[PDB]
């Protein structure tokens, strides 16, 4: 991935509730291929099911996006996957979720 990208300042604090890698689509309901926004932690299907975040970034132009299936961070400005330390904390929280 990317060591950086110019959108990592619009990461914004985790939720002290915490992440649940198991909620559905907030629009269409799917548990299918979802990923949480991280500006504002709101969770949308992938291009491959509904494209729900695809269509979340683009009427927020909220950046970066945690896949909950491998843990993934894309930006959709770049267009590419990124990973650094200030995604080390999200990334390790929903591992815990996921994982047990
Ligand atoms: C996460 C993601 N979202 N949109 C997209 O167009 N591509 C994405 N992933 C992706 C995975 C593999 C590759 C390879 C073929 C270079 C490219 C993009
Ligand atoms: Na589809
Ligand atoms: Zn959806
Ligand atoms: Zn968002
Ligand atoms: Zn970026």
């Amino acid at each position: 991935p990317l060591p950086w990208c110019p959108h990592l300042v619009a990461v914004c604090p985790i939720p002290a509730a915490g992440l649940d890698v198991t909620q559905p689509c907030g629009d269409c309901g799917t548990i299918q291929e979802n990923w949480v926004c991280l500006s504002c932690y709101q969770v949308y299907c992938g291009r491959y099911i509904n494209g729900h975040m695809l269509q979340h970034h683009g009427n927020s132009g909220h950046p970066l996006v945690l896949s909950y299936i491998d843990l993934s961070a894309w930006c959709y400005y770049c267009q590419a996957y990124v990973h650094h330390q200030a995604l080390l904390d999200v990334k390790n929280i929903a591992h815990q979720n996921k994982f047990g």
